[PDB]
Order: structure tokens, then C-alpha cells, then sequence
């Protein structure tokens, strides 16, 4: 039983065989990347989807289809593949898709009677002691996997052969394999509704990375951060109760030649589920007036700042006047462990501050720990949104389990018929989410700017922005929380948690608004320091958020990656280097035929000594256009072309 499906331009092919187990190998161009790996499925009632597999049937398809992707990187994505349905007995199927830049497949339930799922196996066997750049769970202890389950999905890249890695600590999703002769293998998922979220292990096998799972919580206890965590304390013997038919998770490996495909691959919106929601009109991308990276911390007002009204007041006046969307109000507005969205502190009144904020404008985003936010969801969202509240910022999840998974979706859903929208904090990678419920603009599990508050300079958050448009955004939109005024050039960073700053230039962070996907975006920094910075303000407060075409132009992952996207006839290019200074050339073919008028910030020419140096200029271009640009260290460059 040997079944072969190559992508539409025939460079990369899988290899399906059927026998004790079920495998499927990648080569590109030739070369074998992945060796046969086996995938299967152990049921609760000892059936083992893919071990002894009979195979029932076949389906194959060719589609070439756009996916419309609203709120997003472009006005839709490209979807074309090769499609391979394998139908099995015992009402199971395995779906494979052959895109000209990955593999992947998913197991589909066709069964009628319910079911437990004990483990999944799902291993990627590499033929060599390749070099992989991963993000380790960060807390807990090697060994106690429990106690890895519960964390964050905030850490920095590892970067170290196969037979190096950690044996004994996760690893979260997406990760990367370097195939060697420029070819990148990244691992992740999508569609991940209601099914724990995949972490690989090197703990079994050689050149082998291989799946686990989060059990189904048993006992979870309210405790953790402030109160507002539930904590698996109990847990089942299988990983996720399946009650009806079902699609579970795509698998995804993507395969690209070239380091920009990886950061422009669409794989894992075109593998979310389809929107769910009809109307889409009431939802609003946009830009925050951000409260907390700041800590409140204003300047020149005459009333003592912090978690209060006129505080509060000024960021309003701040977002109104500049434009800016939304005001968050963060951890600190509800009554402090009580865990409870109904007690408000007494030195807030939300209907005075919505009400101002409308009268202005501007939106209010109430910030939520999980399980305040869990526990009267829907009389909550209700409350809120009739008072007249846009959205909710719900976080300290810091699980994925299926549980937790399944709570992503309902939220999500429940934003979505109240005509909230929904940021996600203390989570995982977005795995398709957005594509389903669109009103989710924007997810965290990366380790953003507000690790400057804190981090020890070995933290290296320069390096860190040149590998997650490789790694992380491969799986979806990133709540970064960038647009720091105050730029630490090298060995001038440290942390400070009221007056925090950025590692690397000025122009790193205004680069970021176009290299980072955010429909929903952090102005990190106080109001104070904004209008301090009328130049970078007024960029920042005028870039959009959501995109109709984005083109990765060069990149090479963890050292820099240059990006154009188009807006309406308006486009914006952005670009950041890692610790060493680089010298780029932008190749404006992308334009049409009209006659242009650029804008361009660029690092000063002694940003190498202080960050905050820039240097703006103006200029006539058009498609010819060959623009180069000096990126000082840790630096990088923003360019608008009207
Ligand atoms: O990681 C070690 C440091 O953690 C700090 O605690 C942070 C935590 O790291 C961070 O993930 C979390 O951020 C979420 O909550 C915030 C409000 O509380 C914001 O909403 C933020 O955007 C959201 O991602 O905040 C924690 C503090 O509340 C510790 O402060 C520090 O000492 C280190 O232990
Ligand atoms: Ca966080």
C-alpha cells in the first residue's frame, strides 16, 4: 500500500505507506527531508487508528481556490494544493495536502458512537543530526511534563542539532528544522478548536522529534496569578473526549527553499476552520493607547497617575487625538482577587470613562483574568457590551489543554454574538483561530516587549525579532506590544519595570508595525513620551493594521527580513537586522506605473551609539526604484510610498 502526492509544481512529494504502521516521508527536489514518520491515533476502547490500518477507499483533488482573509496580511490567500483523502475502516479517514511549500494531514472522525483519545503519536523523523531553532516550555522542571503543561508559551529560540536538544523539556509550537542547502522545515498546527495542543519531544529516538500531549484536566483549583487561574491539579487518562464526527488539527510541515517563503507561507490561515460569522462589519481593527507597558506613568498632569479616572481621561485624549482607536484598560480596574468583572476598584467608573471614551471617539477594551472572565461569560459579555464596552483582553489562560482549546472557540463565539472583539493573552500560537472568528484580532504567546520591564540583558529581544516572522507569525497575528520612544543600543539596555525601553533603534520599532502582523496594536509607551515624538507618533498613529497584499521581499531567519504591504494605492516597507549593521537595497517593482512620494525613517548615523537617533527624509520615486538603506546594529527602517 504505497500512495504518492506531489505539490502542484512538483517540488515537493510525500510518500504514504500502509503497513503495521502508517508513515509518510518529504523530499524536496530530490532530497529526502523527512524519513517515514509514523502517525496514529490510540482510542480508549484499544483501537489504534494507523496500526494494521485497512484501507477502505481513496479521493484525490486538485484546488486552486482564494480564501478570503479579512482583518489580516492580504484581501484573501492563495490556496493551491494537490489533495489525498485516504478513507479507512472503522470510520476513519487521514486527509494529506500537498502545497508547493508544505505537507500536511489530519485525522477525521466519521464514527457515530462517542470516544476517548489516550495518545496521538505524530513524528517527524529527520534523516540527519539537523539543526533546529525551538522555543522550550519555559517553567516548570525537566522531567515533570505536568508541570510543563502549565505555562505560558513565552520564550526565546533555542537554536542546536537534534542530538543536543534538551531530552527532557517540551518544546511549543512553531519550531524550526534547518534541512541544510538553504531549506527550512517548520513544524506547527491549525484548526486547534475543542483537541490539546501539540508539543514535540526529543526524547525518543534518534534524529527524532516526536508529539505529546496535555491530558484532559480531571480536578482544576482557582489559585495562580491574582486569582484568576485555574490550575490542573488532577488529570484523566486520555487526552480529549470526542462526542461527534470531527476534522482534528491539521498537521503541518512547511517546506520552503527560501527563508522568505517561510516568513510569507499562508498555511496556516488556508488550514483554519472557515469563518463562522456572517456579518463581519461591526468588527474594528486598530491601535491601542496602551496603559501597562507604561505603568501608568505620565508626565506633566497635574493629578496622581495610576489605575483612576483622569488618568484614564488623558490616554483617551491622547488615543483621540491622534487618531488611535482603542483604550485599554488593563490588570487593575476589577477588585483584586476577587476574580469577580462586577466589582469595580473605587477609584474607577466605567459607564463615566466608556461614555468620555465615546464622546471622544475611542473604544474601551476591559482587560479579564481567565477565569473571572470564564465564570459568568455570557452574562459578563452581555453587561459589558450593553454598557457599551468593544472588546475584552482575556489572559493568564496558560494552558492548552483540551479544555482550554475548547474555551479559545466558545469565548471567541460569545465575543462574537455580543459584537465583542477578543485579544488573548497568557496563550498559545492562534493555530487558525482567526480565520474561524475573525473578531479575535489578536493572540500573545510570544515573548514581547513587555519582557523589558524585567529581563536581564542576556535576554537578547534584538535577536528574538528576527526569528519569530520565521517562527511564531508563520502560525498568525502577534500581540508584540512594540512602539518603545526610549531605544537602548548595544550594552546600554537594562530592565525598568516604570520606564522601560527597547533593546537595538528608533527605527527598529516603527519597522515593526509593518514586520509583525497585529491587527490589533500595541502603542506601548506613555502618551507623554508620544507627544514628545511628533514625527514617530504620527507614523505610528497612520499605518493600517489590516493589509490587502503583503510581499516578504528578502530575509534570511534570526539575522533580518525586509517587508512590503499595500494598503488601498498606499505602501509600507519595513526592515530589521539583528546585532549586525546591514546595508539593504529596496527593489520598488511591487509598485504600479504612477509617479510616488516616499517617506522614509532610517536608523541616525550614530544610532550605533544612541538608539533613539533617526534621520526622516522625503523623496520622488517610482517602479524602477532602487532604494538602499543602512541599518545600524539592532536597528532597521520604515518607508511609506504614497
Ligand atoms: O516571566 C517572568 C516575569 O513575569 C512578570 O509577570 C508578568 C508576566 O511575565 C506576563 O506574561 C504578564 O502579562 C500579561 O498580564 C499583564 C497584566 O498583568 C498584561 O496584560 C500583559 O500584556 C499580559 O501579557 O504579566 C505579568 C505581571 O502581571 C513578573 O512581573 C516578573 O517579575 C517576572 O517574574
Ligand atoms: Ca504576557
Amino acid at each position: 500500500g504505497r500512495h504518492m502526492e506531489l505539490s502542484p509544481d512538483g517540488n515537493l512529494k510525500t510518500t504514504i505507506t500502509i503497513g503495521d504502521r502508517l508513515t509518510y516521508d518529504i523530499t524536496c527536489n530530490g532530497r529526502q527531508i523527512l524519513t517515514p514518520s509514523p502517525i496514529s491515533m490510540t482510542l480508549d476502547n484499544g483501537t489504534v487508528w494507523g496500526e494494521n490500518a485497512k484501507l477502505s477507499g481513496t479521493s484525490r483533488k486538485s484546488v486552486d481556490e482564494m480564501i478570503p482573509s479579512p482583518f489580516y496580511r492580504a484581501s484573501e490567500l492563495r490556496n493551491h494544493y494537490n489533495g489525498l483523502t485516504l478513507r479507512f475502516k472503522k470510520d476513519w479517514n487521514v486527509e494529506f495536502r500537498a502545497y508547493n511549500d508544505g505537507i500536511a494531514y489530519r485525522f477525521v472522525n466519521q464514527g457515530k458512537k462517542p470516544f476517548r483519545v489516550v495518545t496521538e503519536v505524530s513524528d517527524y523523523c529527520f534523516p540527519s543530526d539537523m539543526t533546529a531553532s525551538v522555543p522550550y516550555v519555559k517553567s516548570g522542571k525537566d522531567g515533570d511534563y505536568n508541570s510543563q503543561f502549565f505555562n505560558s508559551f513565552e520564550n526565546t529560540y533555542t537554536t542546536d542539532k537534534l542530538s543536543k536538544l534538551n531530552k527532557q523539556r517540551l518544546m511549543f509550537l512553531p519550531l524550526v528544522v534547518d534541512a541544510g542547502d538553504g531549506v527550512k522545515v517548520c513544524i506547527t498546527e491549525s484548526d486547534l478548536e475543542n483537541y490539546p495542543g501539540l508539543y514535540l519531544s526529543a526524547s525518543e529516538g534518534a534524529n527524532r522529534l516526536s508529539s505529546m500531549h496535555a491530558p484532559y484536566p480531571k480536578r482544576t483549583v482557582q489559585g495562580g496569578h491574582n486569582q484568576l487561574q485555574m490550575l490542573v491539579k488532577e488529570h484523566e487518562d486520555y487526552i480529549a473526549k470526542v462526542d461527534k464526527p470531527r476534522n482534528f488539527p491539521w498537521r503541518i510541515a512547511v517546506v520552503t527553499t527560501t527563508d522568505k517563503d517561510l516568513a510569507a507561507t499562508n498555511l496556516s490561515y488556508l488550514l483554519g476552520a472557515p469563518s463562522r460569522m456572517s456579518d463581519l462589519s461591526w468588527i474594528k481593527p486598530g491601535k491601542v493607547a496602551w496603559d501597562w507597558w507604561n505603568d501608568w506613568n505620565l508626565d506633566g498632569v497635574d493629578f496622581v497617575t495610576g489605575v483612576n479616572n483622569p488618568t484614564y481621561k488623558a490616554y483617551i485624549d491622547f488615543a483621540s487625538a491622534n487618531g488611535i482607536e482603542y483604550v485599554i484598560l488593563d490588570e487593575g480596574w476589577a477588585v483584586n482577587l476577587q476574580a469577580d468583572l462586577m466589582q469595580v476598584v473605587k477609584e474607577i467608573d466605567l459607564k463615566e470613562l466608556v461614555d468620555y471614551a465615546a464622546s471622544k471617539n475611542v473604544g474601551i477594551i476591559l482587560w479579564a483574568g481567565y477565569h473571572a472572565f470564564e465564570r459568568d461569560m455570557e452574562n459578563v459579555c452581555r453587561h459589558y457590551a450593553e454598557m457599551g464596552v468593544k472588546g475584552f483582553k482575556v489572559g493568564f489562560m496558560d494552558r492548552d489543554d483540551q479544555e482550554m482549546t475548547a474555551f479559545n472557540y466558545r469565548a471567541a463565539e460569545m465575543c462574537a454574538k455580543y459584537k465583542l472583539i477578543l485579544d488573548l493573552h497568557g496563550t498559545h500560537k492562534p493555530a487558525g483561530l482567526n480565520r474561524t472568528y475573525p473578531n479575535v484580532l489578536n493572540f500573545e504567546g510570544v515573548n514581547g516587549l513587555e519582557q523589558m520591564k524585567w529581563s536581564s540583558p542576556s535576554v537578547d529581544q534584538v535577536k528574538y525579532d528576527v526569528m519569530i516572522p520565521f517562527i511564531r507569525q508563520v502560525s498568525g497575528p502577534m500581540d508584540y506590544t512594540q512602539g518603545a520612544m526610549r531605544n537602548a543600543s548595544k550594552g546600554n539596555y537594562y530592565p525598568c519595570y516604570s520606564e522601560p525601553m527597547s533593546q537595538g533603534t528608533r527605527c527598529r520599532q516603527l519597522a515593526l508595525y509593518v514586520v509583525f502582523e497585529s491587527p490589533f496594536n500595541m502603542l506601548c509607551d506613555t502618551p507623554s513620551n508620544y507627544m514628545r515624538e511628533p514625527e514617530s507618533t504620527a507614523f505610528i498613529a497612520e499605518i493600517p493594521t489590516v493589509w490587502d497584499e503583503s510581499i516578504v521581499l528578502d530575509g534570511k531567519m534570526g539575522e533580518y527580513i525586509v517587508t512590503a504591504r499595500r494598503k488601498g494605492d498606499v505602501w509600507y516597507v519595513g526592515g530589521i537586522t539583528d546585532w549586525s549593521a546591514r546595508d539593504i537595497e529596496v527593489d520598488c517593482s511591487f509598485l504600479g506605473d504612477k509617479s510616488y512620494h516616499a517617506t522614509l525613517f532610517k536608523d541616525g548615523v550614530n544610532a550605533h551609539r544612541a538608539g533613539r537617533d533617526y534621520k526622516c527624509e522625503s523623496f520622488p520615486i517610482k517602479k524602477d526604484g532602487k532604494l538602499k538603506v543602512h541599518l545600524a546594529p539592532g536597528g532597521g527602517f520604515a518607508l511609506k510610498i504614497k
